[PDB]
């Protein structure tokens, strides 16, 4: 069983990513980083990245997490906000706390790759 399957597979991921962006783009700590972002493109990259990271098909062709956030000098409070919004998204979509934690635990390894770049 992969975390991707536990979350409900492809239709669940396609629902979760725009709901995660709806919470990110409402969060004072991080919404402004997206001011000039093409959000259709970013929906596709982020769906492909999370799907690959959580054990679904690997079709991610984007940048690595240092390149993706290069020159943003992101701080720990920004990464906490992204995790909090993904957790709130998956909870609103009916995922149990155990599965949200498994997913967060994988994503958390990316923190050192993108902070302070
Ligand atoms: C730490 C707070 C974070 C902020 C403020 C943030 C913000 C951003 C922004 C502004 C861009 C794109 C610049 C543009 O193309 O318009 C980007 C690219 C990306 N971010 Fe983040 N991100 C953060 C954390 C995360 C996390 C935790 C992940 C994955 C778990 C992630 C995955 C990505 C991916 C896949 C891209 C796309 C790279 C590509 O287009 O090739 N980010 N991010």
């Amino acid at each position: 069983q992969t975390i991707y399957e536990k979350l409900g597979g492809e239709n669940a991921m396609k629902a979760a990513v725009p709901l995660f962006f709806k919470k990110v783009l409402a969060d004072e700590r991080v919404k402004h980083f997206f001011k000039n972002t093409d959000m259709d493109h970013q929906t596709k990259q982020q769906t492909d990245f999370l799907t690959m990271l959580l054990g679904g098909p690997n079709h991610y062709k984007g940048k690595n997490m240092t390149e993706a956030h290069k020159g943003m000098n992101l701080q720990n409070l920004h990464f906490d906000a992204i995790i909090e919004n993904l957790a709130a998204t998956l909870k609103e979509l009916g995922v149990t706390d155990a599965v949200i934690n498994e997913a967060a635990k994988v994503i958390e390894h990316t923190r050192k790759d993108m902070l302070g770049k």
